[PDB]
């Protein structure tokens, strides 16, 4: 459980993200695919774009980054009271996309990386610690939902 002050640091930097959701989403997904190429296998071969410039030019990738960050932002704004937002996400990611918790740790690391790269003055140690706690809680609760659906994460 996060304190109210930790939630405030999470949501303070998230408002910075919302100034350019598409740009952040592009940076986060490109960082994920570069840091962990295997994650690009969960998306079908139709992509597997070969260069960074192709990734940045991809309207499909940009639109998807917005979809991802919008869902995460909706969850974060619930400050832990997120069962109703999290359940459909767990359903699709356990039973259709088959995304292990390990991959959620990878994308959390990418989120942290891009937030620090773009917003260092609003993402010092206490804000990094609060975002880390928020994403840990997200991953814990989604793992529990995964198991409830029969997916061992
Ligand atoms: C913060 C973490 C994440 C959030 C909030 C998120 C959310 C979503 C949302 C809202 C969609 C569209 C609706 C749906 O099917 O549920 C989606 C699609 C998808 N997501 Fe995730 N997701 C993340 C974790 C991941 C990771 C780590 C991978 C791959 C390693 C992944 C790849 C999947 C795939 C494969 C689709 C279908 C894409 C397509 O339309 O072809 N996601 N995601
Ligand atoms: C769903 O579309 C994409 C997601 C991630 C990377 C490239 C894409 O076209």
């Amino acid at each position: 459980v996060l304190s109210e002050g930790e939630w405030q640091l999470v949501l303070h930097v998230w408002a910075k993200v919302e100034a350019d959701v598409a740009g952040h989403g592009q940076d986060i997904l490109i960082r994920l695919f570069k840091s962990h190429p295997e994650t690009l296998e969960k998306y079908d071969r139709s992509k597997h774009l070969k260069t960074e410039a192709e990734m940045k030019a991809s309207e499909d990738l940009k639109k998807h980054g917005v979809t991802v960050l919008t869902a995460l932002g909706a969850i974060l704004k619930k400050k832990g009271h997120h069962e109703a937002e999290l359940k459909p996400l767990a359903q699709s990611h356990a039973t259709k996309h088959k995304i292990p918790i390990k991959y959620l740790e990878f994308i959390s690391e990418a989120i942290i990386h891009v937030l620090h790269s773009r917003h260092p003055g609003d993402f010092g140690a206490d804000a990094q610690g609060a975002m880390n706690k928020a994403l840990e809680l997200f991953r814990k609760d989604i793992a529990a939902k995964y198991k409830e659906l029969g997916y061992q994460g």
